[PDB]
């Protein structure tokens, strides 16, 4: 269903899609020049800049889930460090 919604957003669109909040992709023009349209899309890519919150803004998922995944990665690291510290004498907290 995630793939389905992304296909509903990226493909279905008329004259203005706004894949990301900053960029708008206009549908082909009446001049019907393919070199001109290539240059047009290259320019629409050159003008835009990837925001800092790109993983939460360009991807429709929110920022809370970003913080959660970061927390998860940190928890993995800390747990592995503690388990390594107990297997070779380095943890007074666990000690009894």
């Amino acid at each position: 269903e995630v793939v389905a919604k992304l296909c509903a957003h990226v493909f279905c669109g008329s004259d203005n899609l706004q894949i990301v909040p900053g960029v708008r992709i206009p549908q082909p023009l009446l001049q019907q020049s393919e070199e001109e349209e290539r240059a047009r899309l290259t320019a629409i890519l050159s003008n835009t800049i990837e925001p800092a919150d790109s993983l939460s803004s360009w991807l429709q998922l929110p920022r809370e889930s970003i913080l959660d995944y970061e927390r998860l990665q940190a928890k993995e690291v800390a747990s592995s460090t503690e388990q390594l510290l107990q297997e070779m004498g380095s943890g007074s907290g666990s000690h009894h």
